[PDB]
């Protein structure tokens, strides 16, 4: 599924997002955007053998099995496949997880590099929350 904008947001805030751990809801859109263009079904494989998945490219080195990253973790102990849902419930439940982890929304390298300390409100602009 390719999400709208503001449709994405709102899934967000129903999720409970907006101010997790003190992140705006802004700051979640803006990392999805970059991280997949709001696309459910988006993957991108790693240098070192792990894959990123889904709407937040959520990493198989640590957060997720998929049979195919050896010495990995799974922390939050769910299918790589299962982020790549039409229903983003389980990437916001591990989403949850890994920006408690200790760097944040930093764990996002897309967050960091093209969100963090800009204007995330603009990505909320005009929605129905
Ligand atoms: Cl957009
Ligand atoms: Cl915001
Ligand atoms: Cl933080």
């Amino acid at each position: 599924k390719v999400f709208g904008r503001c449709e994405l947001a709102a899934a967000m805030k129903r999720h409970g997002l907006d101010n997790y751990r003190g992140y705006s809801l802004g700051n979640w859109v803006c990392a999805a955007k970059f991280e997949s263009n709001f696309n459910t079904q988006a993957t991108n494989r790693n240098t070192d053998g792990s894959t990123d998945y889904g709407i937040l490219q959520i990493n198989s080195r640590w957060w997720c099995n998929d049979g195919r990253t050896p010495g990995s973790r799974n922390l939050c102990n769910i299918p790589c496949s299962a982020l790549l849902s039409s229903d983003i419930t389980a990437s916001v439940n591990c989403a949850k997880k890994i920006v408690s982890d200790g760097n944040g929304m930093n764990a996002w390298v897309a967050w960091r590099n093209r969100c963090k300390g800009t204007d995330v409100q603009a990505w909320i602009r005009g929605c129905r929350l």
